[PDB]
């Protein structure tokens, strides 16, 4: 089959690793973004996955070479702060813990955390870091009155 | 089945419809929307489907009430400047032209026109307004050179 089925996505491979056209891109507001997936998620469902999964595969693609390159991702994405001590990850066993600061959908309240995506994101890039099998689990969140949110990084075989 | 699949997605049906919400929320540059759809996508491809489609679906789900909430709407997700002359839709018989002016994906080059996602929303958002099952189709785009993207807009049965 077809490598790419849209015209724009060989145009998006190639701009994510550009800084300065993503820097003079047009911002889309957050709400809108969800919407898209939500608009696919109806279409998807004779199918099925979830934006973990996504996250993931997102995380994947991205492939930063390094925490750094990772922390810089998130603020170019305006996804917030990233908050990764990466001598203590090299030192110690996991699970490890990483915050994220100013994320987005600081307008949800939610008794139950919220940053799925984001978390998916995590578990991917940090797979292509590291090479391990990660399971990224958000254990608290801003939209449940935090702070900062806090995801639990596990080794998985 | 359940209605929504996902933590966020009441949420968002929400914040689409207040002005203040999307003004305050953060804003993601394009090439990392893009690449959503890219990889969900590949997620799709054991089904199938395009960004037309998902425009169309997009565009119902944002359900404007008039031209002028069309335009709006617009302006809101920073796609640009929509030129559409309401009274002579309404005086003329179809096909009609509009234009966009300040579309995203200028960093983009290429012979064919590129914004299938937009021309989606259109149809879907004429058909919330209008009643009658539209096709809109880019006829000239920002991307071959040209200054304002036109789509050739077509009722059907
Ligand atoms: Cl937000
Ligand atoms: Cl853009
Ligand atoms: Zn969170
Ligand atoms: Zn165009």
């Amino acid at each position: 089959g077809m490598a790419f089925m849209e015209k724009i996505f060989p145009d998006i491979l190639e701009a994510i690793r550009n800084e300065e056209i993503i820097k003079e891109s047009k911002k889309i507001p957050m709400p809108y973004f969800g919407l898209f997936a939500l608009v696919i998620f109806d279409k998807v469902k004779g199918s099925e996955t979830s934006l973990y999964e996504i996250g993931e595969e997102f995380g994947k693609m991205l492939s930063p070479k390094n925490i750094e390159e990772l922390k810089k991702i998130f603020k170019l994405m305006n996804f917030g702060d990233l908050e990764i001590d990466e001598n203590k990850i090299l030192l110690k066993n996991p699970p490890y813990k990483i915050k994220l600061s100013n994320p987005p959908y600081q307008w949800v309240s939610k008794e139950e955390p919220i940053h799925d995506f984001i978390a998916g994101i995590l578990a991917g890039c940090l797979e292509e870091i590291f090479y391990y099998y990660f399971v990224v689990n958000e254990v608290e969140c801003v939209s449940q009155g935090k702070d900062k949110c806090v995801f639990e990084v596990k080794e998985v075989d």
